[PDB]
């Protein structure tokens, strides 16, 4: 199945963010990444990426198309504007093991406090 | 503004969802539920209404235009699915004055864990 996530400048949630910012995905499922709006781009948060899988950037205005084969969390976040709090979260699968990695990665504050509310819909 | 939000079978979140389940509006602003799938409504959960609003209650399969021009939060459910926990959240202005309903209103478990969820994305 293919799954589709906006970066955005103003959603409807707040400002500079990926809308959906939470997808719950299934093993070989797409997640495209498109900028509906220019400035962003998408990139892995190392910290928060299921074994085996290799981390990713993106160029800015570019769409993203990422295929996820291993279960678990993946974070995701807009490089320019990771300070700002342009987070996003794609669970794969049932009950992530990389949970607590997710729970506890260090980051800036207002990344952390979406990185947060998006963990309180997991499982 | 106007802000749309699904009534789906199946989102990114999980099964039997508003989309977005959060929205951030002003007052003044439109909210239209749109039922992208057959067999839901939109209801207001009447612990979880501003002082003020008059309660409301769409036909299933049927599009609901809310305009919303008092500030706090409003809680919407679907009548037949409430217990699997399809519901919504809208905030209208800064410090929502009734958050404290929000997260005491008794009800169906399911429906419970989602507006909690829901809740932490509040302001
Ligand atoms: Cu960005
Ligand atoms: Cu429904």
């Amino acid at each position: 199945a293919t799954h589709e996530v906006h970066m955005l400048n103003k959603g409807e949630s707040g400002a500079m963010v990926f809308e959906p910012a939470f997808v719950r995905a299934e093993p070989g499922d797409v997640i495209n990444f498109v900028p509906t709006d220019k400035s962003h781009n998408v990139e892995a948060i190392k910290e928060i990426l299921p074994e085996g899988v290799e981390s990713f950037k993106s160029k800015i205005n570019e769409s993203y198309t990422l295929t996820v084969t291993e279960p678990g969390l993946y974070g995701v976040k807009c490089t320019p504007h990771f300070g700002m709090g342009m987070v996003g979260l794609v669970q794969v699968g049932d009950a992530p093991e990389n949970l607590d990695a997710a729970k506890t990665a260090k980051m800036p504050k207002k990344a952390r406090e979406r990185m947060d509310a998006e963990l309180a819909q997991v499982n």
